Parts: C-alpha cells; structure tokens; sequence
C-alpha cells in the first residue's frame, strides 16, 4: 500500500522486488542451463549479487520470464509472493522429470524492523550464489540431458484465511518417483527465499 507514489520506478516494494524478480529470473535461467530446457549455446556469462552467473539468451524465454516478470509485479507483488514452482517433464515421453520447486516471500515496507549490517543485500548473495551453484552442483551429480522437456511454472499467494484449502499439499501422489532434497533458504527482514529441488529416482539404493 501506498499513496502519491507511481510503481514505476519506485525504491520501497519495487526494490525489493527488483532483487526477487532479479533473482527469479537468473535463478530460472541459470535452471535452463542444469536442467537443459534447451540449447545451450544459447547461454551467456554475467556476474551480478556479487558473483559470476551464467545465462540464457533466449528470446522466446526472456519473453516468457518478461511477460511473467511484469505480471509478477502487478499480478505477485499485488498480493505478496509466495511460493513458486516449476515442473519440467518430458515432452517426447509427455512424463515429468525434474521438479524446481522455490521459495519467495516479500514485504511491502519496513514499518519497523531495519536490516541487519550495512547492507541485507549479503544475504542475497549467499543465496544466490547457492540457488544458481546448488542447481549446477547436482547438475554434476545427475547424467546428462536428452528429452526436450516442457516447462510448467507456478505461482502462489498469500491469504487472509477463506478456509484452508492447502495446494500440491493434499495428496500422496506427486510425480511417480523422484526424490526430494532441500537445497537452501535465506531468509531477510524485508524479503525471504527458499529453495528445494526433485528429481526422477529410477529405483535407487
């Protein structure tokens, strides 16, 4: 909330959102490159939140994160920004197999809580440096790719209460067989990210 203020430009929640959508966006990207969505020559090195990062130049992508980045603005940032999940499956084989299932949690302002050291932005980069390294690690622990899967993001909000109604909680079922592993989670007095990822466990032991 906030008034004599456009969202244009501004530095308050758009700030904040600056950081979690820049984070999301590289976070999303760098996954193009582990999970190989497509194309690698498509990719691009860059060094932002402090470290060095690489990417995909796609332009079908960048317009699919654009579209996704804006609304995320207006249609996430409009409500809080939540949880976030993506589920890549096989599409020669219409089977998923690897799930990116990712934490975001943002505030509008501090009504009263100042962030800790000079900066919070450290914290930043020790998750993203964590988000964009644990997805290439285990990358290095998984084989190699070869089905071009498709992607499916999601999306949640926060709220009031409405009864609980709980999403992709209720239930068993979830893939077929994948295991799940925590990766890592940072959490700020202004802003706060989780990250968790699965995969397909073609019966191991």
């Amino acid at each position: 909330m906030a008034l004599q203020l456009s969202r244009e430009q501004g530095i308050t929640l758009r700030g904040s959102a600056e950081i979690v959508a820049e984070f999301f966006s590289f976070g999303i990207n760098s996954i193009l490159y582990q999970r190989g969505i497509y194309p690698s020559e498509t990719f691009t090195r860059v060094q932002k939140y402090g470290l060095t990062l690489l990417v995909t130049t796609d332009l079908e992508l960048i317009k699919y994160l654009n579209n996704v980045v804006e609304q995320l603005k207006d249609w996430l940032y409009k409500c809080s920004v939540q949880k976030l999940v993506v589920v890549i499956s096989n599409i020669e084989s219409g089977e998923v197999l690897e799930r990116w299932q990712f934490d975001i949690e943002c505030d509008k302002t501090a009504k009263d809580d100042s962030a800790p050291r000079e900066k919070s932005q450290k914290a930043i980069q020790d998750e993203i440096r964590s988000v964009i390294a644990q997805i290439t690690a285990t990358v290095t622990f998984l084989p190699l790719l070869e089905v071009s899967c498709s992607f499916d993001l999601l999306i949640y909000t926060d709220k009031d209460l409405v009864v609980p109604e709980k999403w992709e909680e209720s239930g068993p079922q979830f893939i077929t067989n994948s295991e799940e592993v925590r990766l890592r989670s940072f959490t700020t007095t202004i802003h706060k990210v989780n990250s968790m990822v699965a995969y397909k466990i073609p019966v191991n032991d």
